[PDB]
């Protein structure tokens, strides 16, 4: 079972997705806001989130945009759902087709930041507290079509603008890039948790900004999501989550977490989990961007929210049994894994007194060390022992 | 080729003998001031090296003395030099499970003293940079290898050689260089961000860049002309690497465009139509790659000559491109300048923004959206002038 | 250069015709009308046009407005010379294909499916088509357990056999192609490589109505060689049709113009094609693009594109028939005992019984000193790719 | 649980024996001698071994050595009671190879490169062996023109008629098994794909005593779905052996323990093998693991390993079992309509003439209400991993 400080979220167009691909048509209806706000609590999610043209439709008209805003408000209420983050949708609209920030012509690039200015005064006022930046349509399909230099200095101007805007209005809010490899452009700008790390760097305030990594979207380039979430974890800055499942460089699939590569999720659910003295290594909202396969009418897309939920909870639960088994803590000992945790040089020990320790080289046995195993694999198969419930 | 290109080879690229994981090697070791000597001729500029590629593992110092010895000579006949130096933390045994970041505290003690002793002989030929490969620094399954803890001990070893480097004057620039996966399922630091965002937390970071390689970041099927652009606007491309690859499949380190070349040409375009007129980079075109196992010592000395080749004809075409009036006309209707505008006008922030109707309120979204880009023919341009049909 | 009819270049409507949706955006241009796409289209070179039903006759039209619409195109191909090469059925676009047309787990879908093939093999007999084309792009799963692959391999054929026969007894001389995709927008497509399409066509009633229509880009999105795949197409006699296109390895399918995407396998492709036996091209077929105009171009970007495609064929063309001419090359392909695969291993009349009496083969044989000798392939290599550049 | 020999896992002397030289560094274990192999095997519950003839017997040993190593291994193999299944050939270590074997460029390698297989199949024949399997890992190419793929497949084709043949005249009774791969070490391997074996296999002169050895990762590398490569395997009926490991997609083989990849798609494949036909296996040769014992490990390492192979196997067959034996499980099959597909599209005796007759199938066909109900692919989905999770 679910409670509210599992802080399981979804967002608006998740559940919602009509499931229109790029080779066919709808096979879903469309879903009211306040129905998926009371669908959504029932199933035992603690918030929403929501891209600005997901509640209200692109160019509707502030009393339209009013009362969408009001109802949604009531919706929340008498839920007791709250809204832990916002995005601007910056990838829709044909005049984004170059990009937001990015794009090449100086009109679009100050219409999405107006866009998105106003759905942050949205957002503060639902109270959220984490901005998530996905920019979907930054990139190109040809390398000669943008200038990749030119490219981060407006992807930078802008984020620094909205960061001067949120502390002079005080919102507190936290900005979240999240990286993508590709799709829909050819090659998409911060490609990966790495390079979106580096960017942030860079800004104003880089401590107003952090990374929001998706699951699917490190597995696109075959990379390992849990390594890249430790080391986003080791800059702290990993700021939000998206959880989804994906099979591999392919389209972005978005399966409900541990649909995919499922021995990736036990060791990521470990990971955020099974944190420095017993407690979380991560404390945000544990958000599931996924989509319910097109096959699925909505009981299939309730089924499916239950399912990310369910995913989440057992694998917590196989990943505590694990840590905590003396038969894993031997092996754990015995492949040295806490070892790396001890600095590699003594207390106060530089350059000159390594130098003068012949240990460490001229009467180091390298041969004799060299042929001692580590016994990795016997550890690698307990975890999957504990992860099928062998154990 | 002039010294002036800067063309540089490791020593193990052409000395490869070509024992690869499924078979024995094809060739027979090629001697260290030959490779000076052969290189010199083929048009190179600088040679680099392993410690373990020079001087064979263990040697005892009067060998170790000797080599180095030749090994200079050879450099002064030809008028060679030595601009980058590495370490080899990957051949022996006790790198099993990495150097720096092995779960075992003894081999990380050695690994360090095993790399001081490499700074020590480039400070002594003369090398700027030291290029460090991580390649065990990794794991094969996800709970052998504490992550964390191990970017806490690469972290803690690079500081100290920045240390060392620093009070003994030696001057060295230290280059990361990134690859996901190859011996490792998946090493620490896989592409050129996450190398970049490491370097960022080190004590003294204006002393560290990386070191991407062609088809490391291809293993990823990330864009490599794209990576090295942002290398280049964090100011953190202090060498490169230089070879080819077909994508998602183990390191095939083919000469330098035999792998995608679009994005050879696009890369060369970026490396030298730099911001005036003038390269983006200037540090040295190191080719790292290896001759096919079929061939033969002709093989080798064929494959150098083509890594140049393919330079300097990818080089002369970009110029081509740049210069063209259809091009410029192409590069005007795509907008890719006015990227370079600020988006905001002088003295503008978010309130003059927002007091600006026509940026949002009466802007015609619908309108912008109709118009095109015109970016297949501004490709389509790059490609003939790449295949010489203009 | 200049497109002749005689290069047979053909494009389907839905190419120049994409409004450019994509899965995260709206429409950035307007609907193409098929007459003028008819139009453009013999303006450019093109010697035919090909197109789903559902591209030319909008789905649900009445009788009258189909018929309309059909003679309609009739004059505009009347009037420009163009052909209908092959014609293809959309089984992927309309919700009730969900789960697949010819193997959807629903007996009611498969049975409207096989209904809506048929009518437009009338269509295709009708406007002179030669080749339909086959993509089952909906055929696979998402989930393992959801899909009997054996069943629906089962099903696959039985509703191969079945337009086979009609084709044969309505005297429609139609060959039939099979499309191979690994994925999207399926999880996993059934008869993901040209491989399996032809394992799979092997299996038919009458296998010699049976081929393939391997596309560029579905190949490399499984990373393998689109160039040595169509060699083994060839081999088996199996490449009744061909799609061309542009893409960056294992990701989403990107359809950029031929050439876009890996132009040294393009290269080595144009010339396997071209610089067949007895000088003359190795495949006679179309040569048809199965691409799309990037979602950042106007109509002008798209009859930009078009061209693009035809610029890139005849361009690799002419070098792969200067490489082949060039003496040096000549020499490197000696060297590299390219030809020497060509001459039977064994001579003529000679069996195991011979081979094992051969000491020279296996006893006296000196491995060693036949291993130290190199092949010259990377000369080989540098020798195509300047020719590539026009460096030679 | 435990392994019965009735479990038919096999191991070869090339896995435990790997000393972990890999293309990065030196060798990180001592050699494991073959009868100590033998005796570790039949104790964790190995019923049989196999091995390429350069394993077992040191390339270029004189015929008493060779003589001597076969005799002991013999009787290791008398005293434990284990099997030889499957032996196999190295056409891929020595320098001679560097182009390939059966397809090298150069003639005297292709003669050489049988003479050395008929050589094994004797040895094979001898311990009893009925499959022959063979891995082509340098037939291919690092460049497109430095191979003609058309005179490579002739070449491969005239070298294993020839196999064939004296397998038959010799009454070894000998079954082939080619194994695909799709790179590495070539940069393209020739017949990269379950599929492309299986096609070619059909163009053989007696295509019956031939079939395909897929590897989980072979076919993982090009991130294709193994279990469904498999079931097309099976419905060709071409699964003549397995080899089972595990691979984290495209790169490098990993060639890690069965299960230790895509657990997934390793379940669905134990499902597959042992219900297959509903209940019974679908396959009944050995279960072949074809691993390597990481670097990172000593013999201990390795003998764990073993074991975890064999682990992983029973431990996943338990799951599937108890999933098929879910009364849940089945109402989501009935709803998902899995069988469904098992059931002819045509009605006995229908034919186009019914079909076409028959409005329901199209006229009066509700495209739009059958296109709005769920497949409930995802319940069913969530059931298969709450069952390999245990916590069902
Ligand atoms: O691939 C789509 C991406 O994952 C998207 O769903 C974002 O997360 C959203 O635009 C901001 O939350
Ligand atoms: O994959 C091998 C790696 O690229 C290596 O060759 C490094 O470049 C070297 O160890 C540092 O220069
Ligand atoms: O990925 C889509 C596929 O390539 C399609 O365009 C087909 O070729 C068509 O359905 C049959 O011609
Ligand atoms: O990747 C190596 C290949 O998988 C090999 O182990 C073959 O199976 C063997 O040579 C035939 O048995
Ligand atoms: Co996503
Ligand atoms: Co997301
Ligand atoms: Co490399
Ligand atoms: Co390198
Ligand atoms: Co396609
Ligand atoms: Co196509
Ligand atoms: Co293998
Ligand atoms: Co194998």
């Amino acid at each position: 079972q679910a409670t509210r400080e599992d802080k399981f979220s979804f967002g608006l167009w998740t559940v919602g997705w009509q499931a229109r691909d790029a080779f066919g048509d709808a096979t879903r209806t469309a879903l009211d806001p306040v129905e998926a706000v009371h669908k959504l609590a029932e199933i035992g999610a603690y918030g929403i989130t929501f891209h600005d043209d997901d509640l209200v439709p692109f160019g509707s008209d502030a009393q339209t945009r009013d009362g969408i805003i009001a109802g949604f408000k009531k919706a929340l209420d008498e839920t007791g759902l709250i809204v832990p983050m916002v995005t601007t949708n910056l990838f829709t609209h044909p005049v984004f087709k170059d990009g937001g920030f990015t794009s090449n012509d100086r009109s679009v690039r100050r219409y999405a930041i107006r866009k998105v200015l106003r759905q942050m005064d949205l957002g503060a006022e639902l109270g959220a507290k984490t901005l998530v930046l996905w920019g979907g349509r930054e990139g190109a399909e040809y390398d000669s079509a943008k200038d990749v230099s030119a490219a981060l200095d407006r992807y930078r101007e802008a984020l620094n603008l909205l960061a001067q805007y949120s502390e002079d209005r005080g919102y507190g809010l936290r900005f979240a890039i999240e990286p993508k490899p590709n799709e829909p452009r050819g090659d998409i700008l911060l490609p990966t948790a790495g390079h979106a790390i580096a960017f942030v760097q860079e800004l104003e305030r880089p401590e107003l900004f952090g990374i929001n990594p998706e699951t699917g979207h490190e597995q696109m380039s075959n990379l390992n999501f849990t390594q890249g979430i430790a080391q986003a974890l080791w800059h702290k800055k990993l700021f939000h989550i998206d959880l989804n499942g994906q099979h591999g460089p392919k389209f972005d699939q978005d399966l409900v977490f541990g649909h995919g590569d499922l021995l990736n999720a036990f060791s990521l659910v470990d990971l955020l989990e099974n944190g420095p003295d017993g407690a979380p290594a991560y404390d945000g909202p544990r958000h599931f961007d996924y989509k319910p396969s097109r096959t699925e009418d909505y009981d299939g897309v309730w089924e499916s929210a239950r399912a990310n939920i369910r995913m989440y909870l057992l694998l917590r639960e196989r990943a505590r049994a694990f840590r905590a088994d003396p038969e894993v803590q031997e092996a754990l000992a015995a492949s040295k894994v806490a070892e790396l945790k001890t600095p590699t040089l003594n207390p106060g020990e530089g350059y000159a007194e390594l130098l003068a320790d012949r240990s460490a080289f001229e009467d180091y046995d390298a041969d004799a060390v060299g042929a001692k195993g580590f016994g990795f694999v016997k550890l690698n198969q307990l975890a999957i022992e504990h992860l099928l419930g062998a154990r």
